[PDB]
Parts: C-alpha cells; sequence; structure tokens
C-alpha cells in the first residue's frame, strides 16, 4: 500500500480525476484572473506540488514563465511530458531553493495537507514567501478544516478510456490530527485482465488559524475565500 | 471454495445491482412449466444458490425443493426459504427418492460441468427426478459462437450503508470461459476490502446440450432469449 504517488497510481491519476469531473482549464482561468487582480504585471508562476502538471499546462497560456516543484518522480515525469518546454523541479516544498522568484506561488488541490504538522506548514509557507516577488501573491488551496471533515465518507466511481476501465473507491476516517484516506483501484482491460492497486494517505486537518499562523510567520498577509476550486476555499497571501 | 465466504454474502446484492429480476424470471418459469404440465404442483431447483428463484416459486408451486453444492450458498438459501427442504449435494450424482413436476437449473449453472459425459450425467439425474407429465428446464451458458472474449463488466451498487463494486473480465481457456471477478466492498466503519473469485464456465455447443437431453430420454427444445439472453432448453420425458 503506497503513499508516494508512484507507479500505476501515478498513471491513473489524470484519468480518475477527469472522471470525477475536475476541470483544470476552468481552475487555471480562475487562478490566472486572481493572480492578475493582485499583480497586474505578473509574468511568472511557480506551481508547488504540481503533480502531473495539468494546471501548469493551461497556465502556460497566461504567463511567460511557468515552473513547477514536485516530490514524486513518477508524477513529475508525466508533468514534464505534458510541459516539455517548462522547467520543472524535483523537490520538496518544505525546503527548496530555485533560481528565481515568481509573481505567483501556487499550491493546489489540498497538496499542503501532505505536511505533517505546524512546523512543516510554517516551513513550506516561508519557502513560498521566499519565492514570491514583492508585488506577487501566494495561493494555497487548503485541505478540509476539522470542523468540515466528514469521516466515514466513501467515494466510488468508474471511468473508461482507450480500452481501460478504472474503478476508484476511497474511504476516509479520522486519524488523530489528520484524515486517513485509503483508496483502492481496479483496472481492467480486454487483454490485461484485472489488477488491483492501493494507496493510503494521511492528510492533515489544519485549522484555519493554523494556516493563517503559517502565512503570518512568513511575512505574508492572509485572506480566506470560501468555496473555491473544491468547496474547500482558498488562502491568498501578500508579502511585507 | 467456490461461491463461499464473503463472495457468497455479496452474491445477492451484486446481482440485484445488475438488474437481475428473480420475481419476473420465476413468474415466466412457472408459466412455462404450467404450459407443459397444467397440474404441476412441485419443483426442484438444481444449483439453487441463495434460493432467490425458490423464494418466488414457492408462491406458485405447493412444494419447492433445491439442491446446492456450496454450503455457504445453501445456508443463505435456507434462511431465505426456512419452510423448504433444500439438499446439500451435486447435480452430477444426487438421488432424492422422489420426483417433481419441474427440474430447473438456472443462470448458466450448468456451465460448472466439464465435458459431454458430466453434462449427460446431470441431465440423466434431472430426468430421474421429473414426473412423466413434467418438464426439465436448463438455462445454458453462452454458445461458443456468441462468446465475447475480453468482455469487461463493471458496476457499483449501494445498499444499507455498504457500497460494492464488482468488475469481471472474461477470456477463452480451452473449451470454456475463464471469468475473473474482483470486488471492492466499502462502508463507513468497515473501510474497504478486496475480494476475488475466478471460474471456468464451459462453452457447450447447442448440439451438446441437445445430445445430453436426448440421451436422458427427454425431447428437447431451445427457446431463445430467456432470463439472460442465453435462451432456455426444455425437455419432456417419453421421447
Ligand atoms: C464533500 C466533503 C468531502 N470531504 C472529504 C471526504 C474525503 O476525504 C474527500 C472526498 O474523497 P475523494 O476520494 O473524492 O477525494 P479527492 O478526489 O479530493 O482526493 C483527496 O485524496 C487524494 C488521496 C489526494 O490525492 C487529493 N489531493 C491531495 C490531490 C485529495 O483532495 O473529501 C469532507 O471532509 N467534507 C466534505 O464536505
Ligand atoms: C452480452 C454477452 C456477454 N457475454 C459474456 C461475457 C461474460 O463472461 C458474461 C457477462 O459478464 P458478467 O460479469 O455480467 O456475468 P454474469 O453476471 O452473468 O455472471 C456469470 O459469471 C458468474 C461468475 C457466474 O456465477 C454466473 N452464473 C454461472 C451464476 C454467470 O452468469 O457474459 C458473452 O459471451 N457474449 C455476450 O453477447
Ligand atoms: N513535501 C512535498 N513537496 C512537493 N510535493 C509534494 C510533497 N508532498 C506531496 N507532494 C505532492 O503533492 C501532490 C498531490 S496531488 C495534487 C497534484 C496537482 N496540484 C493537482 O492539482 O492535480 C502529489 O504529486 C505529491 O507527490
Ligand atoms: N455440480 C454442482 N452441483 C450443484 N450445484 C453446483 C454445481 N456446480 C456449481 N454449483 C452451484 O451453481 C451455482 C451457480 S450461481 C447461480 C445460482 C442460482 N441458480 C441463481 O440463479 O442465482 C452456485 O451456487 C454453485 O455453488
Amino acid at each position: 500500500p503506497q503513499a508516494d504517488y508512484s507507479g500505476e497510481i501515478a498513471e491513473l491519476y489524470d484519468l480518475v480525476h477527469q472522471g470525477k469531473g475536475k476541470d483544470y482549464h476552468r481552475e487555471a482561468a480562475d487562478l490566472a484572473a486572481l493572480v492578475r487582480r493582485h499583480s497586474p504585471k505578473a509574468a511568472s508562476l511557480l506551481d508547488v506540488a504540481c503533480g502531473t502538471g495539468m494546471h501548469l499546462r493551461h497556465l502556460a497560456d497566461s504567463f511567460g514563465t511557468v515552473e513547477g516543484l514536485e516530490l514524486s518522480a513518477d508524477m513529475l515525469a508525466i508533468a514534464r511530458r505534458r510541459n516539455p518546454d517548462a522547467v520543472l523541479h524535483h523537490g520538496d516544498m518544505r525546503d527548496f531553493s530555485l533560481g528565481r522568484r515568481f509573481s505567483a506561488v501556487t499550491c493546489m488541490f489540498s497538496s499542503i495537507g501532505h505536511l505533517a504538522g505546524q512546523a512543516e506548514l510554517d516551513a513550506a509557507l516561508e519557502r513560498f514567501a521566499a519565492h514570491v516577488l514583492p508585488d506577487g501573491v501566494v495561493v494555497v488551496e487548503p485541505w478540509w478544516f476539522p470542523e468540515n471533515f466528514t469521516p466515514g465518507y466513501v467515494a466510488a466511481g468508474t471511468v473508461e478510456a482507450g480500452g481501460t476501465t478504472v474503478t476508484r473507491v476511497s474511504h476516509s476516517s479520522r486519524e488523530g490530527e489528520a484524515t486517513r484516506i485509503e483508496v483502492h483501484y481496479l483496472v481492467a482491460g480486454p487483454d490485461r485482465g484485472i489488477t488491483h492497486h492501493e494507496e493510503s494517505h494521511r492528510i492533515t486537518l489544519f485549522t484555519r488559524e493554523q494556516y493563517e499562523r503559517a502565512f503570518t510567520a512568513a511575512g505574508l498577509s492572509v485572506e480566506f475565500m470560501p468555496g473555491g476550486p473544491s468547496g474547500r476555499g482558498l488562502f491568498t497571501g501578500l508579502p511585507g
């Protein structure tokens, strides 16, 4: 049971989230508009935990420079193939140092939840502040806050494309300060038969004030906007 | 063991999810029986499984009994049909010491036999348990000409807090279908569990079924369509 977005799990990622109705084109359009509201001259964007680089692909149409940081080599390989021109980095949002600063540092789809507690979140936000330009914005899509988390939640969905049928079932429970989300897959095709895969993640249920404390310790002013890309809302931060 | 444990426990929910209507099939079956035997009063369901047909057939026939090889399936059937006599046994060699107006074998259970000889044997046993005015009914598996290798079935159903996803894959293995079936079973407390079964279901030709019926002294007819699109064979003694 893996926790590192690798192997076959990485290969299924885009198909499954497409099946669940995720619309990266609309999300990118909205994000780019939000960046330009806070920074009308923005010409550059770093997407941290870029995964398979789906947002970056669309954001390349709005900004002259897009870069990405991704911990998982297998996700990153997909991201690079999708963004063959972009400079994408293999590393860790807790401790990274790129060549430059950007008008927007973004961290989407609750990837920030993969951090383990307040020290790590603080560290990541300090790094984001370190890579943002003075008239820029830091954008973090949080995981659920403890008060909005729904333990016992089961998601199931099946999709097919290109001869491959993929079923994904998730189960979520409370494990201390985090969601434990277990995810099983059945992957079927006419000649390959059926294979079973599993993943299991601890995604931290930070409170709003814990997010805010992280932005604040980084020198960033912080604003929460409810709703956002997944019903989890959006944090925006501005330097100095 | 085939059809055992958690697989047996999931059987009814997954086939309900797939739209299988045992109430309508039982009514159609009862009508077919009574067309051939208007005073029909008894029925034996061979390979009765969880006893879903029998539950409904008991409202049409004064006596219903069943034969089932799997203990875990049989336990379910008994709980569903607590007034009925259900036997633990094998369609290839059983002997109940009585006869019935109908002997039925539904949902391609006959595919669990291998070879002409086992098929002949079963049909002889069915003839040995049918009344002389009655009828043997067997739902075949697919004929070779209609089998679709590489077939993938996937569906998800939820009942009572439990979400079950079933995915089957089918290929050719000699003169049979190899069907492998994976389940993901999920619930708020239970989490997710994975289960798997795998079966060989023999691709008997139409002529093979007819040979089995004729050797058991039954006059045979194939009725196309049937409960599953695979038709139904009927057989009447005294040929
Ligand atoms: C609607 C609603 C949902 N939830 C929770 C329950 C459950 O944990 C989740 C819905 O399950 P899903 O299987 O639909 O979760 P998902 O597609 O959002 O995947 C989640 O986990 C993946 C493993 C991660 O890769 C992913 N991010 C980090 C990329 C993460 O967002 O959202 C709540 O806690 N409160 C709610 O009001
Ligand atoms: C429509 C069509 C289907 N098929 C085949 C392909 C595949 O093997 C099957 C459809 O898949 P499914 O997973 O829908 O099969 P099913 O719910 O009917 O389960 C079958 O297998 C189960 C393991 C058995 O327990 C069961 N009987 C013996 C009780 C048997 O009927 O039917 C064909 O070969 N040709 C066809 O034209
Ligand atoms: N410490 C860390 N630094 C960088 N990336 C991380 C990380 N911990 C987890 N990740 C990455 O977080 C990503 C979560 S999946 C989200 C991917 C992408 N933002 C999207 O919207 O589709 C994964 O690719 C995972 O490898
Ligand atoms: N040799 C044999 N004798 C009796 N039952 C058998 C058999 N081989 C397989 N079976 C039974 O055949 C059944 C197939 S499942 C079909 C069950 C039922 N007739 C229904 O329509 O739902 C299983 O319960 C299996 O255990």
